[PDB]
């Protein structure tokens, strides 16, 4: 269901 990952640590 994709990895949201892209955000998850950009937010990071």
């Amino acid at each position: 269901r994709h990895y949201k990952n892209l955000i998850e640590r950009q937010r990071y």
